[PDB]
């Protein structure tokens, strides 16, 4: 899969930022393709680290690896005032800043979203690539009804012949979404991402709440060790609560694989389509 540079004469950039990626700020423009003027996402390297280059590239290339309907596409590499990703615009945004400014949003659709999330999982996992960085703040809009998986900037590629990577360095790491054998042995796996699944689902049937809010990382080690997690969030249905649960099972041998999540999902959201 070779790069795909883009010329920096045909893009226009917006001073206001949409937030900020693992390895990058990411600001709304426009790339004039033909005569058509294409709205964008683009990832800026600023690089307030030599190894950050590498780790922009390696998130592009990633992407282009990838083709799923719940996963954000990208548009090509644009090398000018700094290194860009330039990636296809999700309007709405991340899923936990839209939850939090829109509390009419319906379980039906939280679920419609989760199970979305679970079936680009699903093929991550069938892919041999593991995310590393599942959380509601990747999880993009496109429409109300359309979400896709965004941020590979912590993904790896397994090779066919392993089911983990060993993290060789401690970075700055989101240990509040983060299985106990990441957290515990550096291991990560498509189960650890089962886990942090299940931190994205309570952060969605709490609309965009903050998980373990104003705990330590320690903390949040001793409640999990101890077989305490994250309470139902109100009006959470008990199905997806147990859902969470499951993800959450400590022992990653027993933990289910996405096969089994994107089942459960897709079994209750027939069953809350055809019971109303
Ligand atoms: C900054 C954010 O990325 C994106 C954010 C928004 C966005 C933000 N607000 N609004 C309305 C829209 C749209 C996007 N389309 S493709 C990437 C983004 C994080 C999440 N993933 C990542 O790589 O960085």
């Amino acid at each position: 899969p070779k790069e795909v540079y883009l010329d920096r004469k045909l893009l226009t950039l917006e001073d206001k930022e949409l937030g900020s990626g693992n390895f990058g700020t990411v600001k709304k423009g426009y790339y004039q393709m033909k005569k058509v003027v294409k709205t964008v996402a683009v990832k800026i390297l600023k690089n307030e680290d030599p190894a950050l280059k590498d780790e922009l590239l390696a998130e592009a290339n990633v992407m282009q690896q990838l083709d799923n309907p719940y996963i954000v596409r990208m548009i090509g590499i644009c090398e000018a005032e700094s290194w860009m990703l330039v990636m296809e615009m999700a309007e709405l945004g991340p899923l936990n800043k839209y939850l939090q400014q829109n509390r009419h949003v319906t379980d039906k659709n939280i679920i419609e979203l989760v199970h979305q999330v679970s079936m680009g999982m699903k093929y991550l996992e069938e892919s041999n690539f593991v995310h590393r960085d599942l959380a509601a703040r990747n999880v993009l809009l496109v429409t109300q009804h359309y979400a896709k998986i965004s941020d590979f900037g912590l993904s790896k590629a397994l090779r066919a012949d392993e089911n983990y990577y060993k993290a060789q360095t401690h970075g700055k790491w989101p240990v509040k979404w983060y299985a106990p054998e990441c957290i515990n042995y550096y291991k990560f796996s498509s189960k650890s991402d089962v886990w942090s699944f299940g931190v994205l689902m309570w952060e969605a049937f709490s609309y965009g709440q903050k998980p373990y809010r104003g705990m330590k990382g320690s903390e949040v080690t001793a409640m999990l060790e101890k077989g305490e997690r994250m309470g139902c969030p109100a009006g959470c249905p008990r199905e997806m609560y147990d859902l969470m649960n499951l993800c959450w099972t400590y022992d990653v041998e027993n933990r289910p694989g996405f096969a089994a999540v994107e089942l459960r999902l897709r079994n209750y959201y027939y069953d809350v389509v055809n019971e109303g």
